[PDB]
């Protein structure tokens, strides 16, 4: 009964601790046929993975580098994969009947397209990419109940936490992103627990001036520039809150955000009882990816068990708003729903590279997005999906371009 | 459509925290029926208690006062109650068919009585009663293999906290104390919480010198003399290690004893992948009481939400088994099976009340315990159910007489 898995991103962080946790496992007993790999242009990194996982599709995304991999592949002995290109090949791997399980490990908002793809292909999207959800949130409700036998199983470490921490009794009556889910499962409250990112004990005034290189320095993980600004300004967790409300259907008022510094307890679900109930491990996107290509079963790893006596004290603290300005923004954008989280995400992908690149100032980055979700207007929600997409293209572009003109006006 | 439950030992702290969130449940709809309360001396307040919950019946184990509970039990007009007395009528409630649900929240060896009749009655017991367990769990293992539609759900606020945290759609293909309940449920290993008892931080000097006046002044939970003195030497933990083997099936050496001071976190299961689940909330007994009433479903309290961030730090440690070696007397009793844990349980119940009653010193427990345990012979265990029990008895008198020898000799 192998597990047949794609990774979408393999040659990135999400991805390649997907395929060492594979690996390891695979090293217990063979549960895993990787039957597809998929990057952008890492054609080097992907014809070293094809080598070790041999799987039966390789699909790169930049036309210019189609013609190298072919090249490179024919060095492997009694080895013939389909070799695909762009995203024509994305849709030939998600319509393959023998996949059964996608990691979504693509950044941005090119994530959400192949998402769409795997959904309509009616797999297991192992999503890792939170942006896709706060983008389109609703749009991948409405595609949900269209393709019944889809389902979303978050990986993003918090939300993977919550989900962890489920009956799956309960679960399997609905599925993540149904309206109900919470009610179905008798969750009352989330807590999210955040790192709190390098900034978390400065003064306003130090934070009027901090750079990008004192926020890209040596955090609790290591990972890409762009999460790493938004871990460091909290507006990874604003997108985590939206996230959270749309995966479980908790609303904005039930959602508490607690920074947890050792990063050991990943997030907390509160019952209607008021039990509550935890997951917890040395902070690893490996039990997240794991568990996402396991459910609703576990499996077996040598990973280091967790001590809890050496790790000997937790710590749990509410978040300053004033000095974390963009959680309030994005609790603000999610309440008033419609298109706002799509907003919230564009002009924060905008006010981080400039921040990223020394071109504003840390309150700046607040600022803009403020000032791009005041310009913003409440759009009537197509019921047609192929027009809702073509909502949230147009609303995204327009988002990005303001943020842009708010920035060039200013400066 | 209600939950019809009866409570054993109604007029205890578990007992009466029992009627009290189920008074709280009922207070709009239906969902509990109080079908019967049963103590065994304190007439006046199980009077009282039938004014409140009128159950259909009455049953007081002493004989000596059945008259003045049927004499009060008058003065309740339009109420006829069946009135009953001792095992008889202990007996005829397990029977009836109108009961689902029984709480035993009767203390010591004497509950576990009411706990076998009850699932020879194919009743759903919520057990609070640990002693019952150490003393007698392959007997209810067996009991519980005859007997398909008896359950023992845990009420114990460690043990609760532990089934939980399992996922109930594992839970639900098996049953407390059955054989291959770890594996089913992909269980790893347990870390079982402790609040360390008000002894905790003393040098071996000083503990020597403690009485059982310093172990009752207002520990971080009001109960009863014998379960506070058995947290203050932390046998109580030592016997809940042993519960914890028969109740989920978990090896002797994948429970770790955990101080947690705070008595936040309840315990905390590892899976066979190395995520860890943990259960949360205050100190309080409802939540377990209405969590063994409820399950697999949870429903609606009025109890405090959780305030991690007030709480704002947890912390764990390994007890010492210098300073409390009655943890490891327990582990040896459970790893050498056979009736260990009946001699462990017998033994302590002993060495518990002569120092509560200021008789020998802290260090003699343990000591005392030691000694009836390398005292005891293993016996060839009866393979019928009549003789098996029979046999407990007398193992667990003669572990009592002998505890009491020991004491006598010394002195
Ligand atoms: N890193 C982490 O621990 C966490 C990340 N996340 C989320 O996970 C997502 C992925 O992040 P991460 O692994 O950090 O990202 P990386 O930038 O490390 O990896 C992105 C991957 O996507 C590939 N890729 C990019 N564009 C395309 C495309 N058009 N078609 C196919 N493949 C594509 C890249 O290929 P190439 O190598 O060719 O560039 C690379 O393999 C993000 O949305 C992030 O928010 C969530 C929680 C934590
Ligand atoms: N208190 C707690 O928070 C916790 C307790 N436990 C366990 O729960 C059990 C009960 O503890 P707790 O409530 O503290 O004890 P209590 O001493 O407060 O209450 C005992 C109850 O049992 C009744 N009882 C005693 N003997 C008999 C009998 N022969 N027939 C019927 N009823 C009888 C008493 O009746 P009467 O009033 O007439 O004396 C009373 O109602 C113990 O085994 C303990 O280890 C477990 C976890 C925590
Ligand atoms: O979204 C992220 C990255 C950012 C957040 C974070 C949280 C915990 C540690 C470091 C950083 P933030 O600073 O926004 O709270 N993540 O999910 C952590 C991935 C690493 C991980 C951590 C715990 C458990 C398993 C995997
Ligand atoms: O067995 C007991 C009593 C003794 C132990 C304890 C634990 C937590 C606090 C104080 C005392 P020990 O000292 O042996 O660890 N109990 O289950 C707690 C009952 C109260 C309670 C605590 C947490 C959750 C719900 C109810
Ligand atoms: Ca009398
Ligand atoms: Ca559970
Ligand atoms: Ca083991
Ligand atoms: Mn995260
Ligand atoms: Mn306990």
């Amino acid at each position: 009964k192998p597990i047949n898995v794609a990774i979408f991103g393999s040659t990135g962080s999400i991805g390649t601790n997907a395929l060492n946790i594979i690996r390891e496992c695979n090293k217990i007993e063979n549960v895993f046929n990787v039957k597809a790999l998929y990057v952008n242009k890492s054609v080097n990194e992907l014809y070293e993975q094809a080598r070790e996982f041999l799987p039966e599709y390789l699909c790169i995304h930049d036309k210019s580098v189609y013609e190298e991999l072919k090249e490179l592949v024919k060095n492997i002995k009694d080895y013939k994969p389909i070799i695909l290109c762009g995203d024509e090949g994305m849709k030939e791997i998600c319509s393959s009947n023998s996949i059964d399980k996608i990691v979504i490990g693509i950044d941005s908002f090119q994530g959400l397209y192949s998402t769409m793809y795997a959904i309509m292909n009616n797999k297991i999207v192992a999503l890792a990419n939170k942006e896709s959800i706060v983008s389109a949130g609703f749009f991948l409700k409405k595609l949900l109940n269209i393709h019944k036998n889809a389902k979303i199983i978050p990986v993003d470490s918090e939300h993977s936490a919550i989900f962890q921490c489920l009956d799956n009794n309960k679960v399997l009556k609905t599925k993540c992103l149904q309206d109900n889910f919470s009610k179905i499962n008798n969750i009352n409250k989330i807590f999210l627990c955040s790192s709190g990112g390098p900034f978390q004990n400065l003064t306003m005034d130090e934070l009027k001036n901090v750079t990008s290189e004192n926020a890209l320095k040596h955090p609790k993980w290591k990972m890409g520039k762009k999460i790493t600004i938004d871990s460091a300004t909290m507006m990874n967790k604003g997108l985590e809150v939206i996230e959270t409300h749309f995966l479980f259907d908790v609303d904005y008022n039930d959602i508490e955000v607690i920074v947890h510094k050792e990063c050991i307890i990943h997030s907390c679900v509160e019952f209607i009882d008021k039990s509550v109930i935890s997951q917890m491990y040395y902070p690893d996107m490996q039990i997240p990816i794991l568990y996402s290509l396991t459910w609703p079963d576990r499996i077996k790893t040598n990973l280091k068990p967790l001590d809890l006596a050496q790790v000997s004290t937790l710590t749990f603290h509410k978040p300053s708003l004033e000095h974390f300005p963009c959680i309030k923004l994005a609790y603000q954008a999610g309440i008033k729903g419609n298109f706002y989280p799509t907003v919230l995400n564009a002009s924060n992908e905008i006010a981080n590279n400039l921040f990223l690149n020394n071109k504003i100032k840390y309150f700046d980055i607040s600022s803009i997005i403020s000032q791009v979700l005041e310009s913003f207007n409440s759009q009537k929600v197509s019921e047609n999906s192929e027009d809702l997409m073509k909502q949230i293209l147009q609303i995204h572009s327009w988002a990005k371009d303001k943020a842009t003109d708010i920035y060039n006006k200013h400066n």
